[PDB]
RNA sequence: AAAAUUUUUUUUUUUUUUUUUUUUUUUUUUUAAAUUUUUUUUUUUUUUUUUUUAAAAAAAAAAAAAAAAAAAAAAAAAAAAUUUUUAAAAAAAAAAAAAAAAAAAAAAAUUUUUUUUUUUAAAAAAAAAAAAAAAAAAAAAAAAAAAAAAAAAAAAAAAAU
């Protein structure tokens, strides 16, 4: 049934109904206990993070996918959110993303370092530095984070 | 601002694959189909004549069969308001594989239609190969998942203020 669900999700995404596709996938997981393949989750995460869908509240659904996808045993996607944060991501959504991935208030230092590097590589030193205001001291006083903010300076 | 990390193990999902099995598709081998008239030329039979080589051909006559050239008629088509010309109508669209173009989303992830080419109009037996499905696993893992573990602080239970 997983291949059929994958084809159904692709058909709904191709018919401009990604918002309905997320609701259908959530209803099928909660009610009928489907276990979709990783490619379906990849397609849903990639399609929900487009510019028009994300501005209409799609980012909350794409963020809530990660606990649901984590429940089945899948690894959480890190790559597709970087492209969204490099263009129009906000710090309030960034801290929610960095806290919704795991339960111990943050992942390891490498994920936050990758977020800072991705938001620095697109000449955005405002929200990238303001996101450092919302994290505790062990990231703020870490030598690697201060080094990364000292290399890709706005100068 | 204050107070209220170290090692190792793997699980997903990978990255290729190793082997085995099944199915679809394809290739290979053998197998079901059958108009008339005049002139000229060709072939089987009979006898005679001549020539040639170690056994054949050619010349003449007769009998029988077929094809081509010319004429007439029949049939079919086009032009003008009579003339010319000579194996027949075509079940075909869908499906299958590959390539290109178009539009609308991403722009270099995962959809569509159109156009072009090939095939299907194909059945029994035999054999292998590509794709899909199922399984164990042979090697590299970020982050998630844990344990021991530099933790520390608060509470509870048990042994020797």
């Amino acid at each position: 049934a997983d291949y059929s669900f994958e084809k159904l999700v692709l058909a709904y995404c191709n018919k401009n109904q990604v918002r309905d596709a997320y609701k259908l996938l959530s209803a099928q997981v909660t009610k009928n206990q489907l276990k979709p393949r990783h490619s379906t989750y990849k397609s849903l995460v990639t399609n929900l993070l487009t510019k028009k869908i994300a501005r209409d509240g799609g980012f909350e659904e794409a963020l809530s996918l990660l606990p649901i996808m984590k429940d089945h045993g899948f690894p959480p996607f890190i790559d597709p959110f970087m492209s969204y944060f490099s263009s129009t991501g906000k710090s309030t959504e960034a801290l929610g993303f960095l806290k919704a991935m795991t339960s111990n208030n943050f992942p390891y230092i490498s994920v936050v370092l990758r977020v800072f590097e991705t938001m620095m590589k697109s000449a955005r030193h405002s929200e990238a530095q303001d996101l450092l205001s919302l994290c505790p001291n062990y990231i703020r006083n870490n030598p690697d984070v201060l080094e990364l903010f000292n290399t890709m300076k706005p100068n």
